[PDB]
């Protein structure tokens, strides 16, 4: 499912993601835009052989099974295949745990590189939440 930018918005509030681990709502909107541009089934393949899953591009590496990331970790237990569905649910939690590892958002390099320190309220603007 491609998401509009404010129905990602109201999704992921619902969800709680606004001010989770004090990331305003634009951040995780900002960060889905640039990560897999509101595309639940985005995927995209590593050099080390990982696989990014999902809106928020959750790594094989580390969060998910996807039984082809030899001597990986499946720190969300989930298939990564959940990361890729239409209800968000799956993707949200397992960002969670991520962004609560200790690095925070830097975890996500779009998010690093594209929306960190900018006006990430802008992703949110005009929407009802
Ligand atoms: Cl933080
Ligand atoms: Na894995």
């Amino acid at each position: 499912k491609v998401f509009g930018r404010c129905e990602l918005a109201a999704a992921m509030k619902r969800h709680g993601l606004d001010n989770y681990r004090g990331y305003s709502l634009g951040n995780w909107v900002c960060a889905a835009k640039f990560e897999s541009n509101f595309n639940t089934q985005a995927t995209n393949r590593n050099t080390d052989g990982s696989t990014d899953y999902g809106i928020l591009q959750i790594n094989s590496r580390w969060w998910c099974n996807d039984g082809r990331t030899p001597g990986s970790r499946n720190l969300c237990n989930i298939p990564c295949s959940a990361l890729l569905s239409s209800d968000i649910t799956a993707s949200v939690n397992c960002a969670k745990k991520i962004v609560s590892d200790g690095n925070g958002m830097n975890a996500w390099v779009a998010w690093r590189n594209r929306c960190k320190g900018t006006d990430v309220q802008a992703w949110i603007r005009g929407c009802r939440l």
